[PDB]
C-alpha cells in the first residue's frame, strides 16, 4: 500500500487510468482533425488551429489525471492510444459533429467515474471531477453545438462560401 | 400630502407608475430575446448581447421613473411584470420586428404621458420626458428600423448566410 | 432533444425555470425597498442603496440561471414576476426582517433544487448550485442577521436616532 | 426697441426682473441663516456652510437672469432687496422648514413665469426655465425635505444630541 493512500478504492484507481487513456484518445483524434484541415485540398486554417488547440487541451486533461493518481497513491498504468476512427474528416460540419459526439463520450465517462466515486464514498474524487472536468465538458459541448447550428445555417455541406465564412468569423483568427 | 409635492397631479403620479411598469415589461421582453438567441439551436451571440443590453437599458429607464416619482413626492406603486408575448422569437428578423413594435408602444405611452403633463400644466414632467425619454426612443426606433431594412436585404428569413452575416457585421461584436 | 443535452432531467429543467422566476421576484422586492427608503418621508439613503444593490445582484442570479439552462440544452420559460408582498416597508428593521425571510425562502428553494439534482444524479447541477449560489445565500443571511441584531441594539423601531446611526455606520456610504 | 429683441413680450421682461429680485431675496435669507448658525451660541458649522453655499447659488441664479434679460434685449430693472423675515432662525429644524417654504415660493414663481412664457408663445424662455431652473428647484426641495425627515427622526427640536449628529453626518463637512 502507498504511504499516502487513504479512502481511495482500487476500482476508482483503475477507472482513473481508463479515463486517462480516453483523454489521450481524444487528444489524438483532435490532432488528426488539425492535420486534415491543414491539407492543401482542405485549407481551413482557423478550423485547423481550433482542433490543434483542442488536442493540446485534452493532453492537459490527461496529465492532470496522472498527477491526481499519484497524489492519491494510485499507480498510473498506460495502455495503447488507439488511432482515430477516421483518416479524413469530410468537411467542417462532419468534423464538428464528430467532435460533439467525442465530447459527449468523454462527458459520459466522467459522469460514470463520478457515479463510481459516489458509490465508493470518495468526496475528494467527486470534487476533482466537478471542479476540473464536468463544467469544461458542458462548455465545450455548448460551443460545438453552437458551431454546428451555424454551419447548418451557412448551408454546409454544399455551400462552400458558407464554410469559408465560418472559418473567417466563427473560430479565432490564427 | 408629501412635504415636497408641488404642481404634481394625482393623474400624472398614477401614469408615471403605469409607465414604470411598461419599462419593466419591455426589459423582460428583451431578456427573453437574449435567452432565445443564446440557445444552442439559435446561436447568434452578438444578437443575443444586443438584446441583453437593451434589457438593461429598459431597467435603467424604470429606475429613473422611480427616482422621479419620489423627487416629486409621488409614491411608487408596483404591479406584476407580465411575461413576454412569446416564448420563442423565430429568428433575427421576427425579433427585430417585435422590438420595433415594442419601442413604438413605449414611445406612444411616453407621448401620451407628455399630453397628460401638458394638460395638467406640469412643465417639469414635460422637460423630464423630452430630456430623458423621447429622443432615446426616436434613436432606438431608427436603429431597429435600419436593422430590419438590412435583414430584408440579406434575405431573411430564408437566407441563413445573410442572418449569420448580420450577427457578425451589424451588431457590436461581444 | 437539444443536441447538447446530456444527463439533464426534465424535472431539473423545470425547477431551474421556477428558480429563475424566484430570483426575479426577489430582485423586484429589493427594488421596492430601494424606492421606499428613497421617499422624502423615509430618507435613509445608504439603506436605499443597499437594497438597490441587492436588487441588481438578484437580477444577476436570474441571468446566470438563464445561461445555465441554455448550456445544458434546456429551454428558458418565463412567467409573470409577481409584485412584492408590501407597498411600504415600515422602517429599516421591518425591511431587514423581510429581507432575511426572503433570503431564507430563496435558500430553501436552492436547497430543494439541490435535492432534486441529487435525486436525478446530476453532479454538474449540484456543483453549479454549491459553487455559485449556496455560499452566497449563507453570507447574505449572516449579513442581514447581523444587521437585525444591530438594529435591535439601536432601539428600533422607536429609536429614530438609532435608525439614523445605522444608516450612517452599518451600511456602505453611497 | 432693442436691435436684438424678437418675440419677447414686455410682460415677460417685467416678470424676469421680478424673478431676479426674488432670487436676490432668497440669497439674502440664506446669508442670514449662515450668520445665525455661525453664532457662538448656535455653533453648527456644517449647517452654517450649507446655507452659505445656498446663498451663493441663489446669487448665481440672479446673475443668470440678468444675462438672460440682456440676451433677449430686455432691460434689467433692480429693486430693493428686502431683509429676511426673521433675524434669528431658532434651530436647524426651524431653519430647514423656512428653507423648504422659500424654495417652494421660488419654485411657484418660476412655474408662474413659465405659464406667462407659454401664454406669450415664448419657447426660448420656456426652455430656459426648464433647462436652468425648474429641475434645480425640484432637487433642492427634495434634499431639504429629506433633511427635515431626518431632523424629526433625530428628535428635533428637543434632542440636542440629534441636532449635533445631523451637523456631523447629514451636511458636508466643511
Ligand atoms: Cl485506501
Ligand atoms: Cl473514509
Ligand atoms: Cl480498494
Ligand atoms: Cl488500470
Ligand atoms: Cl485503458
Ligand atoms: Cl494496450
Ligand atoms: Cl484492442
Ligand atoms: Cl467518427
Ligand atoms: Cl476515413
Ligand atoms: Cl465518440
Ligand atoms: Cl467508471
Ligand atoms: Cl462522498
Ligand atoms: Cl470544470
Ligand atoms: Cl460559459
Ligand atoms: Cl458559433
Ligand atoms: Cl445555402
Ligand atoms: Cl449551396
Ligand atoms: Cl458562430
Ligand atoms: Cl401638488
Ligand atoms: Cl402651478
Ligand atoms: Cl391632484
Ligand atoms: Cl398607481
Ligand atoms: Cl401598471
Ligand atoms: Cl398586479
Ligand atoms: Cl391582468
Ligand atoms: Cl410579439
Ligand atoms: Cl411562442
Ligand atoms: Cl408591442
Ligand atoms: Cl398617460
Ligand atoms: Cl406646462
Ligand atoms: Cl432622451
Ligand atoms: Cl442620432
Ligand atoms: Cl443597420
Ligand atoms: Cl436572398
Ligand atoms: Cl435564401
Ligand atoms: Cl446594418
Ligand atoms: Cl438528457
Ligand atoms: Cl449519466
Ligand atoms: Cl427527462
Ligand atoms: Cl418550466
Ligand atoms: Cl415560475
Ligand atoms: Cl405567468
Ligand atoms: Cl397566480
Ligand atoms: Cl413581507
Ligand atoms: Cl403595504
Ligand atoms: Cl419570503
Ligand atoms: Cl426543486
Ligand atoms: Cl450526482
Ligand atoms: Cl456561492
Ligand atoms: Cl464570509
Ligand atoms: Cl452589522
Ligand atoms: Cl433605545
Ligand atoms: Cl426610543
Ligand atoms: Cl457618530
Ligand atoms: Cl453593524
Ligand atoms: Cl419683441
Ligand atoms: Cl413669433
Ligand atoms: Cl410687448
Ligand atoms: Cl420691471
Ligand atoms: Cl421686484
Ligand atoms: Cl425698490
Ligand atoms: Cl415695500
Ligand atoms: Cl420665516
Ligand atoms: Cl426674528
Ligand atoms: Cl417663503
Ligand atoms: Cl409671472
Ligand atoms: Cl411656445
Ligand atoms: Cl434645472
Ligand atoms: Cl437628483
Ligand atoms: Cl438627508
Ligand atoms: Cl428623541
Ligand atoms: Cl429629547
Ligand atoms: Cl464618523
Ligand atoms: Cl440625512
Ligand atoms: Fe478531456
Ligand atoms: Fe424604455
Ligand atoms: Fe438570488
Ligand atoms: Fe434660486
Ligand atoms: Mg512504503
Ligand atoms: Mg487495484
Ligand atoms: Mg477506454
Ligand atoms: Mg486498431
Ligand atoms: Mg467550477
Ligand atoms: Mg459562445
Ligand atoms: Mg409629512
Ligand atoms: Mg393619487
Ligand atoms: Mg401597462
Ligand atoms: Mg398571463
Ligand atoms: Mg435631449
Ligand atoms: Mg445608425
Ligand atoms: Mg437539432
Ligand atoms: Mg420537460
Ligand atoms: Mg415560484
Ligand atoms: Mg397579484
Ligand atoms: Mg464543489
Ligand atoms: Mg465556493
Ligand atoms: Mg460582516
Ligand atoms: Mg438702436
Ligand atoms: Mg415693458
Ligand atoms: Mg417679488
Ligand atoms: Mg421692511
Ligand atoms: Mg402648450
Ligand atoms: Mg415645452
Ligand atoms: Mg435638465
Ligand atoms: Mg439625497
Amino acid at each position: 500500500v502507498s504511504q499516502v493512500r487513504q479512502n481511495y478504492h482500487s476500482d476508482c484507481e483503475a477507472a482513473v487510468n481508463r479515463m486517462l487513456n480516453l483523454e489521450l484518445y481524444a487528444s489524438y483524434t483532435y490532432s488528426s482533425m488539425y492535420a486534415f484541415f491543414d491539407r492543401d485540398d482542405v485549407a481551413l486554417h482557423n478550423v485547423a488551429e481550433f482542433f490543434k488547440e483542442h488536442s493540446h487541451a485534452e493532453r492537459e486533461h490527461a496529465e492532470k489525471f496522472m498527477k491526481y493518481q499519484n497524489k492519491r497513491g494510485g499507480r498510473v498504468v498506460l495502455q495503447d492510444i488507439k488511432k482515430p476512427e477516421r483518416d479524413e474528416w469530410g468537411n467542417t460540419l462532419e468534423a464538428m459533429q464528430a467532435a460533439l459526439q467525442l465530447e459527449k463520450t468523454v462527458n459520459q465517462a466522467l459522469l460514470d467515474l463520478h457515479k463510481l466515486a459516489t458509490d465508493k464514498v470518495d468526496p475528494h474524487l467527486c470534487d476533482f471531477l466537478e471542479s476540473e472536468y464536468l463544467e469544461a465538458q458542458v462548455k465545450a459541448i455548448k460551443r460545438i453545438g453552437d458551431f454546428i447550428t451555424n454551419l447548418k445555417r451557412l448551408g454546409l455541406p454544399e455551400n462552400g462560401m458558407g464554410e469559408y465564412l465560418f472559418d473567417k468569423h466563427s473560430v479565432k483568427e490564427s
